């Protein structure tokens, strides 16, 4: 039973830095059918808006994408050989484009059939964090049955499930941080 609100995450500054990229996020989210606010929240959480960011096994750039895994998954989807370069992933436009593509792959692939857009949003950030498989297997070894069980919950019950059952402490924490980020973005819309 993960203490996922501890310690408090102060989203104000990460979101202010992420919001500088919002034009790109709106362009890429437009193109890929992905919500720009979700893109921006992920930039805030991942890189804090730093396009030169690096973290876990050479995940790179604003959305901290790894070339050999996620990057490759995007290239495969686009019918391209190979995978993004480090330089490409440091480019804000390319990085946000590929992150939006990867989010779309998750939404339309392993997570297809989640009907409540808010539960889908939570399932997306948990899947971005630690993979869709770990999430789905907290429900069932069968994909369709897992999606069915997810579809029985609302967003609050979904978080509670993830907090009680997901093996990764990062999973419920990502939902907590996403909501901190979405709240902080409200200061930026008049």
């Amino acid at each position: 039973k993960h203490d996922y609100t501890n310690p408090p995450w102060n989203a104000k500054v990460p979101v202010q830095r992420a919001m500088q990229w919002m034009p790109i996020s709106q362009k890429a989210g437009a193109a890929w059918g992905v919500d720009p606010q979700l893109i921006t929240a992920i930039i805030a959480i991942e890189s804090g808006g730093n396009p030169n960011a690096v973290s876990k096994a050479n995940a790179i750039g604003l959305m901290q994408l790894k070339a050999s895994t996620s990057g490759r998954d995007v290239y495969r989807r686009m019918g391209w050989s190979g995978e993004p370069t480090t330089s490409e992933l440091k480019n804000p436009e390319r990085n946000i484009s590929m992150g939006a593509a990867y989010l779309n792959i998750l939404e339309t692939g392993p997570l297809a059939g989640i009907e409540d857009p808010k539960v889908l949003q939570y399932a997306l950030v948990v899947s971005y964090a630690n993979g869709a498989g770990a999430l789905l297997r907290t429900f069932s070894s069968d994909r369709k049955k897992a999606i069915s069980k997810i579809n029985d919950l609302d967003a609050d019950e979904f978080l509670e499930h993830v907090a009680r059952n997901h093996p990764a402490p990062q999973a419920p924490r990502y939902i907590y941080k996403l909501e901190q980020a979405l709240d902080a973005m409200l200061e930026h819309h008049h």
